[PDB]
């Protein structure tokens, strides 16, 4: 129906607001792209499915999404990849580390705070019918 249509065009707006207050923070830089495979030529060999910031925009406008539970697995990918491509006990992998679970944390908190649990109901509903 138009009314399912307008309930996925507001979830929409709702995740790329929660994404640009993430990517703008400069604490969670290193999530913003995807990593250069000329820099990192060992990512690709380590990290089966990489994910960042830019490529989840990208996803909400080729409506990938259809309830804020799909795009949190995305959250916690860009997550669980950096713990475990940086998992050493030297300060730069503690540091990305801290970084990320900041980034999980911050989406999830962010996420109880403004989105209503009955639009997210209705939205697993619409999904589960198609
Ligand atoms: O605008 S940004 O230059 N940047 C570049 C990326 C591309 C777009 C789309 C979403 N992925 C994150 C990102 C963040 O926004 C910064 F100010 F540094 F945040
Ligand atoms: O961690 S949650 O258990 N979780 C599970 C919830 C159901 C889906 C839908 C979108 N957003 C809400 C939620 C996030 O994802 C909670 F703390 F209750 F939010
Ligand atoms: O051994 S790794 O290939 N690796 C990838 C990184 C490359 C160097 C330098 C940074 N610190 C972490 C790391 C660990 O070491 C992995 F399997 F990904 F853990």
């Amino acid at each position: 129906s138009m009314q399912e249509e307008d309930t996925f065009r507001e979830l929409r707006i709702f995740l790329r607001n929660v994404t640009h207050r993430l990517a703008i923070d400069k604490r969670f830089r290193v999530f913003t792209k995807p990593v250069d495979p000329d820099e990192v030529p060992d990512y690709r060999t380590v990290i089966k499915e990489p994910m960042d910031l830019s490529s989840v925009i990208s996803k909400i406008d080729l409506h990938k999404y259809l309830t804020v539970k799909d795009y949190l697995r995305d959250i916690d990918l860009i997550c669980s990849n950096a713990l475990e491509y940086n998992p050493d006990r030297d300060p730069g992998d503690r540091l990305i580390r801290h970084r990320a679970c900041a980034l999980r944390d911050t989406a999830y908190a962010i996420i109880k705070e403004e989105l209503d649990e009955d639009f997210e109901q209705l939205c697993e509903e619409i999904q589960e019918s198609r």
